[PDB]
């Protein structure tokens, strides 16, 4: 029924503990800890699954994957797929990895959201899931998210992370499975209240740093809606001179998310 989420972290602890020890299973989501007793064989969980020793030497060794014990056995949260092969890396909060691809974490999430600062009553782009970690800290402060995520093995590693469960619990974010370039196309006008866009790096994304892209960004938000984009320069400069020939104004840096912010003028 329950899921015991383990990482490296929790095996070696449990390889050099005895007897019994108090520990996490939802990767800090949670901050809650629950006793997993040691034995010679392996440790037995509070399901009584018995991990056997061999399984946690294994993950003590491997600090690149997340690990879960679901039902009878563990599991290893990865999926193969199409061409890619996707996993959740044990970063605190967890991060995907493609193949190969990307205080410090969710203060930068925290920071991103706060350039645009989504209110109770409004509506929210993000278009570029990830794990939906900026969906789902806009749509803590009150909002409605609608959130972007062209491939279908990035929403189904969400699914099993325990940082994205708000993906999933019911409403308040709705996951729209596709490419945000042609999404936003069929998005109605001035639908939006703040856009919050973080996409791929130029040089692997550059059709969501088009006027053309820009432009329908720009239809779709409310009159004096906000924008942020995400730059991490010499493309920041036409980011910015873009985001203006298109109609935004307020368009500025800001430094502490490493983005720009606009606004849809005609208040
Ligand atoms: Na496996
Ligand atoms: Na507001
Ligand atoms: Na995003
Ligand atoms: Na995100
Ligand atoms: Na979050
Ligand atoms: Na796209």
């Amino acid at each position: 029924e329950e899921i015991y989420y383990i990482t490296f972290r929790e095996a070696r602890m449990l390889l050099a503990s005895r007897g019994n020890v108090k520990l996490n299973l939802d990767l800090r989501k949670t901050n809650r800890v629950q006793e997993v007793e040691i034995k010679d064989e392996g440790a037995v969980f509070p399901d009584g699954t018995l991990v056997e020793r061999e399984v946690l030497e294994k993950i003590a060794r491997d600090d690149g994957t997340v690990y879960f014990v679901s039902n009878g056995g563990v599991y290893k949260a990865a999926i193969a797929g199409e061409s890619g092969f996707y996993k959740l890396v044990p970063t605190i909060p967890p991060t995907i990895e493609i193949n190969g691809i990307a205080m410090n974490p969710l203060q930068d999430t925290r920071n991103k959201v706060n350039t645009v600062m989504p209110r109770e009553g409004e509506t929210v782009l993000d278009t570029c899931m990830g794990l939906g970690y900026t969906a789902i800290e806009a749509s803590k402060r009150g909002a409605y998210v609608i959130t972007i995520e062209k491939d279908p093995n990035v929403i189904e590693i969400a699914r099993i992370n325990p940082w994205s469960r708000e993906l999933f619990t019911g409403g308040k974010i709705q996951v729209i499975q596709g490419d945000a370039f042609e999404v936003v196309k069929k998005f109605k006008q001035a639908s939006f209240d703040v856009i919050i866009h973080d996409p791929p790096r130029f040089s692997l994304a550059g059709h969501l740093y088009s006027e053309e892209f820009y432009r329908e960004l720009f239809r779709i938000l409310k009159p004096g809606g906000r924008l942020f984009h995400y730059v991490g320069k010499d493309l920041q400069k036409g980011v910015m001179e873009r985001l203006r020939r298109v109609g935004f104004v307020g368009v500025r840096r800001v430094e502490e998310a490493l983005g720009v912010v606009a606004r849809k003028p005609e208040k």
